[PDB]
């Protein structure tokens, strides 16, 4: 048993082919561990930081023991630090992914200003798909609390240069529903160095196609082709979103982005 038995893949695995799933990155979340507690189901497949030695971005103190799960779900969860900053979660896959691949979380948003990801990110840091980044809290805006980011980034490294996608499609809306009210399913299918598609509760709602892959040539003509990290986590990006105030952070109603579920699947012939 697995929790998305049932549900069909969005995505056309083309012809004569079928959707294979990629076991070593997909998860029900079905057990409890935390820090000091971790079972096998966990650590063969995870571990709770980033993929190198920094601590994220801003007012971010990425924190081991803000990764847990509860016998059904992930917590990706915030706390208060002082002196303006937090504590946040995160986990990344000890094993790499890369095209073709159809990737899928089920996951709800936190009330707080604070930014909650799924995302890929390569070694090297020069290639980075976001399937989704939410912000879930009025108080950041209800423009942000009613939107969805859909992106990605290119770059150069040393000395920095960061490319994104800009236009208004890179931000979904809902009909004005915040997306801190339920759980939705957030999927991309990653098809090509220069396709990427979109899907929000099994709808595709947009696709990226090559001349805004990479219109500056940050990766030398290669597109998103290296195999890759998944990230899962929480971020105080407060290097242009206001400061989550210390007793935000220290609600235990308000600051985790909570998980059921990641599947992950590849085109086979059939
Ligand atoms: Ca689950
Ligand atoms: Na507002």
């Amino acid at each position: 048993a697995q929790d998305w038995n049932g549900i069909p893949v969005p995505a056309n695995p083309g012809n004569g082919m079928t959707w294979q799933l990629q076991d070593n990155v997909s998860d029900s979340f079905n057990y409890t561990s935390s820090e000091g507690n971790r079972p096998t189901a966990f650590t063969s497949k995870w571990k709770p930081s980033y993929i190198n030695g920094w601590t994220g971005p801003g007012s971010t103190i990425f924190n081991a023991p803000q990764a847990w799960t509860n016998g059904s779900q992930l917590a990706i969860q915030a706390q208060p630090a002082g002196n303006g900053k937090s504590y946040n979660g995160i986990i990344t896959s000890k094993n790499k992914i890369q095209y073709p691949v159809y990737m899928e979380i089920k996951a709800k948003i936190m009330d707080q200003v604070l930014a909650n990801a799924f995302w890929t990110l390569t070694d090297d840091e020069t290639q980075e798909i976001d399937i989704m980044e939410g912000y879930g809290s009025d108080r950041g805006g209800t423009w942000f609390a009613q939107r969805m980011h859909l992106s990605h980034h290119t770059f150069i490294r040393n000395p920095f240069t960061d490319y994104q996608p800009m236009g208004d499609a890179t931000w979904y809306y809902n009909g004005g529903t915040p997306w801190r009210s339920a759980y939705h399913r957030y999927g991309c299918y990653w098809k090509d160095p220069f396709t990427l598609e979109y899907y929000i509760d099994g709808v595709k709602v947009r696709t990226v196609t090559r001349a805004e892959i990479d219109p500056n040539n940050h990766l030398g003509g290669t597109g998103l082709n290296q195999a890759t990290n998944i990230i899962i986590d929480c971020e105080n990006q407060t290097d242009w979103r206001p400061a989550a105030t210390q007793e935000e952070l220290a609600d235990d109603s308000k600051n985790i982005f909570w998980v059921d579920w990641i599947r992950v699947y590849k085109p086979v012939a059939v």
